[PDB]
């Protein structure tokens, strides 16, 4: 009856004041939540943004940075003190039709971020080991197995195997930008909040900077890796009754996840300062997962001899897909771990971890492999371009939940009851969370509309755009009906 009843509260080390000996210990459950912070859902948005606005979108990658830290620790909180789930504590706020809804729409998400995972690994095969596409895509379907295997490893191995996973696509693309020998002067200027990021004044590959800097904006949680993290956060047995025990561990959560997503965050500036140092001046003309392969094993298209002469030797592209596999493999776990936090949250279904990811790894399978034979039907013509345009399609689900998991989130959170008036949120976060909470609502209502434009292709029918339009409408207010449904609910509550 309570939230990953497997491993919850299972190793609690507090030691004296020994805090790092002690943060040594639950190190863990921030890098499961930030290595889903570094799926190649946007490696091409942060290299494009850095080709479009050299070091110049750095400052809005602190920012959003900021945001989900802010968000995730609200919910390691929730976990940590009601020593249950953000699932749970909305299921038990409300009905089970608004939990259903819920869980669909978080399970939609979870297969979203497993699509991209599956493209990006599959085309990771299709690269270094030159496995067929077709194939590539069954042989990920093969992950079952390894999360058998992943199974009896435990977790003081499986979240440092996720720290092994980050920091090897961290010294992936550190080292390619090791030899790029960038300005870093010109890094530390655009890391600064300057204004002309939010300006729209220059329009380069018909990017604006205000265009680039609001994606990266509204992109900045993921609604599952909120779950994630609520569960996860009870992983560390707590009394739940000495205060300062329990806000000793709140600090605990919140530097563990704050150094995991900082490397997450560095992460995305490598991405950045990889398109604008190591890349020419618009060399990428494909952001596929392919584009960039080539991209970086074409000597032409670096700016030093050095990256020349390596990406002549065939290293760099080789270097990118050994990171797309270490990035697939994140769904893997924090998927199958996130999608049976909402299951056996929202709609009280208790499933194993074998039936789990099967049915995961089809679902997100199948439109991989129809794109694959439409694009093989024509030729292979297009077919990266089109798995891109696949993965890019997915990310709609993630804008559908996410207001779904911050708004109840945020609301559960500063009510004290269910915090209580110890360890509800302070003044100042209050302000903080309610103003983020809005402008990504804001924003993802506004891209639900792009996206759904989006899926009929760059040829637009005039008359499939007016159904787009209707369709937007349609959606955007029915996620607002259930916005203000789950409000009344929560409210309702307190
Ligand atoms: N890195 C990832 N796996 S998701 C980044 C992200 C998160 C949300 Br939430 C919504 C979008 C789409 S924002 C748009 N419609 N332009 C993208």
């Amino acid at each position: 009856d309570l939230s990953l009843s497997d491993i919850n509260s299972t190793v609690e080390v507090p030691e004296g004041h020994s805090f790092w000996k002690t943060l040594l210990a639950y190190s863990g459950p921030g890098a499961l939540v930030a290595v889903g912070y570094m799926d190649p859902g946007n490696w091409s948005t942060s290299i494009t943004g850095g080709q479009n606005f050299q070091y110049l979108l750095l400052s809005i990658i602190v920012i959003s940075s900021l945001l989900a830290m802010l968000l995730q620790n609200m919910a390691a909180k929730l976990g940590i003190v009601c020593q249950l789930d953000l699932a749970q504590a909305i299921r038990a706020r409300t009905s089970r039709r608004l939990g259903f809804i819920f869980w669909i729409l978080t399970e939609l998400a979870i297969m979203a971020t497993d699509i991209a995972e599956v493209i990006g690994a599959a085309i990771a095969l299709y690269l270094l080991f030159k496995i067929p596409i077709f194939l590539a895509v069954v042989i990920t379907v093969l992950d079952v197995f390894l999360l058998l295997l992943l199974n009896r490893i435990g977790f003081r191995k499986i979240e440092a195997l996720v720290v092994c996973l980050i920091f090897v696509i961290l010294f992936v693309f550190l080292y390619q930008i090791i030899l790029s020998q960038p300005a870093w002067h010109q890094v530390a200027k655009g890391l600064i909040p300057s204004w002309a990021s939010v300006q729209t004044s220059p329009k380069i590959g018909g990017q604006t900077p205000l265009s680039a800097s609001l994606g990266i904006i509204g992109a900045t949680i993921m609604p599952h890796n909120l779950f994630l993290h609520s569960a996860i956060s009870q992983s560390r047995k707590i009394d739940r009754t000495d205060s300062s025990k329990v806000a000793e561990a709140v600090r605990f959560s919140n530097w563990d996840s704050n150094i995991q997503l900082s490397l997450a965050m560095v992460v995305n500036a490598l991405l950045l300062i990889m398109g604008v140092a190591v890349f020419k001046s618009g060399a990428v003309q494909d952001p596929s997962f392919f584009g960039l392969y080539q991209a970086l094993s074409n000597p032409d298209m670096v700016s030093n001899p050095v990256l020349a002469e390596a990406a002549r030797s065939g290293v760099l592209s080789t270097l990118f897909a050994v990171a797309l596999l270490a990035s697939g493999q994140n769904s893997t776990i924090t998927g199958t771990i996130t999608g049976q936090v909402i299951m056996e949250g929202f709609i009280h279904l208790r499933l194993p971890l074998w039936l789990r990811r099967l049915v995961t790894r089809l679902i997100a399978i199948i439109p991989v492999v129809v794109c694959v034979a439409i694009t093989s039907h024509q030729g292979s013509l297009d077919e990266h371009q089109a798995l891109n345009n696949l993965m890019n399609n997915s990310q709609v689900f993630l804008a559908l939940a996410l207001p779904f998991s911050i708004v109840p989130l945020l609301m559960l959170t500063d009510s004290a009851a269910q915090m209580g008036n110890q360890f509800k949120n302070t003044r100042w976060v209050k302000v903080m969370g309610w103003l983020t909470v809005i402008i990504l609502t804001l924003l993802n209502l506004i891209s639900i509309s792009s996206q759904i434009a989006g899926f009929f292709g760059d040829n637009p029918s005039s008359q499939d755009l007016l159904l787009s339009q209707v369709i937007s409408i349609g959606i955007i207010l029915a996620m607002i009906g259930l916005l203000i449904w789950t409000i009344i609910d929560i409210r309702r509550f307190t």
